[PDB]
């Protein structure tokens, strides 16, 4: 480029910056092409072009001006890249602001979509504010290749589509530009099928939706509604290995954490809306907005000391009672809680408070509702046509045709959409088995094998591996968590090693062993010591997340306190012992709302949590227990740096089944960060109980779950204990401890203590 062209950009004299900024073809070679990417980045000192799908990164050079950059790259196609932009000591990674010079679909967009590889398809499909032929308006586009006709119906034309019939392109996608309408427009697509039957559809790529049970899509100017402040969080994420950090997740269903009064409006970020009543049966209550949740949930979480909030599905879903697991509006956060920008504010405020956001994401199925994706164009479009692989009959839902390019593209781009537009830090996928097996919940003679004779759902396995490959390339440092309950191997291992590419898997076996164990009367736990120790045998085959989830405190399973045997003191003590053990056992942590304060009743998705219990001491004390435990977990490197390496854990002894006692070491990089953990899983205290330790010195009591401030009886070792030169558990030193009842001790050698 010339200096004159540069200066025209710098001084805002150029007639159209898209002619020189962004990605431009310089020449075609025999097997490759030569491209240039240019950027004007005021205040940046340096920039790079990242091609994350090819695993490449190229520096950009300043050209004529220190903030004007060019980068010349040879590659057959340059569809997928990001700009890394350094301003002083800070780096951000963004998409190229000059990537798309028109709102309409190009030939290239249609080709990439037809092949399933348009990672940014949601920039063109759906509804977008823009300018065509010199006039501002909205461009709509929808994939419906077998429809006979499609029109746009909405508020602007009183729901009559005759003067807004769309144009079909390349036998696949319908489009229309509508002048002089903008964000806030309410609409649907009116589709006529090959039979001549006419029906109404919500926008599959819609960005906002009326409040259930109304289903019209609403236009959002999604890049001009919210100003983020989380660059430093995102930079630290991208540069960190979350597997080596503390990950303590508070799992939350937004509709049922806390309700407000329906006698007032729902406040929004600088505005308000009518209340959304929780149900016809509880008409005095309304949901809290994303804005109100940012003001209340976030400081509550921060004060408890969790690192992450995990949300039950917030994608738009028509029925409260699915808990969000039956989604129909994949590209929009549910309007129950307000607007897209209110959810953006929630996430930005999490990041300001040093809290990450994980979204439950639901790629496995979708319900039959007529506004949604089902039979979209008068054919089986999103779902597979054969019910043996296209329906989950026990659930009444439809299964995406993962092999169909544009379907795969809908879902792959959807995952990326949440990280791009809403800055989230991770996803969790429920019931992964439901996608992986062609015989899932199907009887003999009601399913068919894959092409090689097996039960593996090949197309699903390939989709999952693609999701995870792309997610980690585009957004390094995120969490991708699976629950897979069969024995599928390598779930949380890299795709290059034959894995599915998640980085964490819920340890459902551990969960069952623990909750079954603790439900046993303590005298009988001696016959089930193996529940305590078993999960450590297979532990190193995956990266495990230890989750005690929402699913465990419904349908007659009781809440945590009610699972435990004995009187009220023992029930609390069991909950403290279990969770202290969970937090010291190797693996990341997840627990569900209500568990941190000892709610007695089961989670009820139709009300909110029993917050009035926090007026009473035993609940307050358990909440303080969790507050202090989370603080300890973040303060002790041996609880999180080496979760997934042999070095991080070793049993000291687990042979004392008749007293239900176990003990072990946790380790980190520094040997002085080593911890000794001792567990007593009956209410019988022990007074001179020997435990082997590897070195001399004073072992400080960092934590004792029987402390009186946690509701315990206040037995313990009075702050710490000197080890004896008395060999035990095959170690050269030993501690002579008092083991409090139904309690866990965490001890740490202080090598500077004065004898
Ligand atoms: O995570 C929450 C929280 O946990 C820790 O803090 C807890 C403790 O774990 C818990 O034990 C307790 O400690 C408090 C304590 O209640 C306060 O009274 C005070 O303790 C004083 C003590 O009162 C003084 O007398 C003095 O004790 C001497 C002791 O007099 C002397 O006899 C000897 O004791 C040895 C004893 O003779 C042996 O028999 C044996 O005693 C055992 C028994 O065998 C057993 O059956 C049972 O009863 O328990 C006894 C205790 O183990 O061993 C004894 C040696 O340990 O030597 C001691 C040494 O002084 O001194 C202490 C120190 O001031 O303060 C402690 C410490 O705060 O409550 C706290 C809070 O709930 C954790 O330390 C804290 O950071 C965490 O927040
Ligand atoms: O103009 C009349 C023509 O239209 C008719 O063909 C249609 C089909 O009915 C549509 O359903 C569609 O077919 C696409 C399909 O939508 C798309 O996903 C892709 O199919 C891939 C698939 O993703 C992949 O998994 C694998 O199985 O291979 C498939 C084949 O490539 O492409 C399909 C074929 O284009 O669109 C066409 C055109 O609208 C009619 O049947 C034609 O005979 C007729 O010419
Ligand atoms: O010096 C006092 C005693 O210290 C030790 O007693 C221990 C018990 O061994 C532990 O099991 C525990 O006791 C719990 C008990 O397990 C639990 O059932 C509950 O019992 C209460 C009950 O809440 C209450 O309503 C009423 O009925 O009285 C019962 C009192 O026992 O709560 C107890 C704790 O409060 O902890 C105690 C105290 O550390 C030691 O073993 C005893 O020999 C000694 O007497
Ligand atoms: O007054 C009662 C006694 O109290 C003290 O003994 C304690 C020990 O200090 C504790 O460690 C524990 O003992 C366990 C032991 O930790 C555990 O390994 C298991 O021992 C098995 C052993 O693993 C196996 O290899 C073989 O040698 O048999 C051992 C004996 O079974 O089980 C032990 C308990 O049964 O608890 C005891 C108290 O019961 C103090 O040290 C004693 O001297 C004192 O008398
Ligand atoms: O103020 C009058 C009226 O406004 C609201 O109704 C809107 C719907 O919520 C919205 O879905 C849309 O309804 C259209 C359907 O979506 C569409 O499928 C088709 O069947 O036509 C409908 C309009 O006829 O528009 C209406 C009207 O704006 C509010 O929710 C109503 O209850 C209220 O009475
Ligand atoms: O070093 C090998 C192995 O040692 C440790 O494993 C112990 C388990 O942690 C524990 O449950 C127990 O295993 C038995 C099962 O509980 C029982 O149900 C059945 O399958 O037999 C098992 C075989 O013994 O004891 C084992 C062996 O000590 C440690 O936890 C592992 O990580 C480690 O690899
Ligand atoms: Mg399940
Ligand atoms: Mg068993
Ligand atoms: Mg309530």
């Amino acid at each position: 480029i010339s200096a004159d062209q540069v200066n025209q950009i710098i001084y805002n004299l150029h007639h159209d910056p898209f002619e020189i900024l962004g990605c431009h073809l310089l020449e075609e070679g025999k097997n490759t092409k030569k491209w240039v990417v240019r950027a004007y980045l005021p205040k940046a000192e340096a920039a790079w072009v990242i091609r994350p799908t090819e695993r490449k990164e190229d520096p950009m050079n300043s050209v004529h001006h220190p903030n004007f950059f060019e980068c010349i790259i040879e590659t057959p196609e340059l569809n997928h890249y990001q700009l890394k932009v350094k301003e002083g000591e800070h780096e951000k990674v963004i998409y190229d602001p000059y990537a798309f010079s028109s709102p309409y679909l190009t030939d290239e967009d249609i080709y990439l979509f037809s092949e399933g590889n348009h990672h940014r398809i949601y920039e063109k499909l759906g509804a977008h504010v823009g300018e065509i032929n010199g006039v501002k308006g909205v461009y709509f586009a929808v994939w419906a290749p077998n429809a006979r006709n499609v029109s746009v119906i909405g508020d602007f034309n009183n729901w009559d589509g005759r003067e807004h019939q769309m144009r079909k392109r390349n036998y696949t996608i319908w489009e229309l530009f509508v002048p002089e309408i903008g964000s806030g427009t309410v609409y649907k697509y009116e589709i006529k099928n090959s039979e001549g039957h006419i029906y109404e559809k919500s926008d599959p790529y819609g960005f906002y939706r009326e409040v259930r049970p109304n289903t019209a899509s609403i236009v959002v100017d999604i890049d001009n509604i919210y100003q983020w402040h989380d660059e430093e969080w995102l930079e630290k994420r991208r540069n960190s290995d979350p597997l080596k950090q503390p990950v303590s997740v508070y799992e939350v269903h937004l509709g049922s954490w806390l309700h407000g009064s329906s006698a007032e409006k729902m406040p929004l970020l600088n505005g308000e809306a009518d209340p959304v009543i929780v149900s016809e049966w509880n008409p005095g209550a309304r949901f809290l907005s994303y804005y109100e949740l940012a003001e209340k949930l976030i400081p509550y979480v921060k004060d408890m000391g969790y690192t992450h909030i995990e949300l039950l599905p917030i994608a738009e879903h028509p029925f409260d009672g699915s808990w969000g697991y039956q989604v129909t509006g994949f590209y929009s956060p549910t309007s129950r809680f307000g607007r897209p920008e209110d959810f953006m504010y929630f996430v930005d405020k999490c990041h300001e408070n040093g809290i990450g956001v994980i979204l439950d994401w639901v790629p496995g199925h979708f319900p039959k509702d007529s506004h949604g994706l089902a039979y979209f164009d008068g054919t089986h479009l999103y779902e597979h046509a054969d019910p043996r692989i296209g329906e989950h009959k026990e659930w009444g839902t439809l299964v995406f045709n993962y092999g169909r390019h544009e379907v795969r593209n809908f879902l792959v781009a959807n995952v990326l959409f949440w990280f791009d537009k809403y800055h989230v830090d991770g996803i969790r996928v429920d019931a992964v088995a439901s996608m992986l097996y062609r015989n899932y919940l199907r009887k003999e003679g009601e399913w068919i094998a894959n092409e090689y004779g097996g039960d593996e759902h090949i197309e699903a396995v390939s989709f999952i591996r693609e999701v995870n490959t792309l997610l980690f390339e585009y957004f390094p440092g995120i969490l991708s968590i699976a629950e897979e309950s069969t024995e599928w191997e390598k779930v949380s291992r890299p795709v290059y090693d034959g894995g599915l590419g998640f980085n964490l898997k819920w340890d459902m076996g551990w969960m069952h062993d623990m909750l079954d164990y603790f439900n046993i009367d303590p005298y009988f736990r001696q016959y089930h010591q193996n529940n305590v120790t078993f999960s450590m045998l297979y532990y190193y085959n995956e990266n495990f997340m230890l989750a005690l989830s929402h699913d465990e405190i419904v349908h007659g399973k009781s809440n945590m306190l009610g699972k435990m045997p004995g009187d009220e003191w023992q029930k609390y003590a069991n909950v403290r012992a279990l969770f202290t053990y969970m937090y010291t056992h190797p693996g990341k942590k997840t627990m569900f709302m209500s568990m941190e304060f000892g709610q007695w009743s089961e989670w009820n998705v139709w009300g909110d949590l029993e917050w009035h219990l926090l007026q009473y001491e035993p609940h307050q004390q358990l909440k303080q227990f969790f507050t202090d435990l989370n603080a300890l977990y973040q303060q002790e490197p041996a609880l999180y740096t080496h979760d997934f390496e042999y070095h991080g854990f070793e049993w000291i002894d687990c042979n004392d089944n008749t007293h239900s006692v176990v003990s072990f070491l946790r380790r980190s990089d520094d040997p002085n960060d080593s911890l000794v953990v001792v567990c007593n899983f009956t209410p019988q205290p022990h007074s001179h109980y020997r435990i082997g330790v590897p070195e001399a010195g004073y072992y400080v009591e960092l934590f004792n779950s029987d402390a009186k401030q946690y509701g315990g009886s206040n037995m313990g070792n009075l702050g710490g204990k000197w080890a004896d030169e008395w060999s035990f558990h095959n170690k050269p030193y030993s501690l002579d401890l008092c083991l409090p009842p139904l309690a866990v001790l965490i001890l740490k050698l202080d090598p500077t203590k004065v004898p």
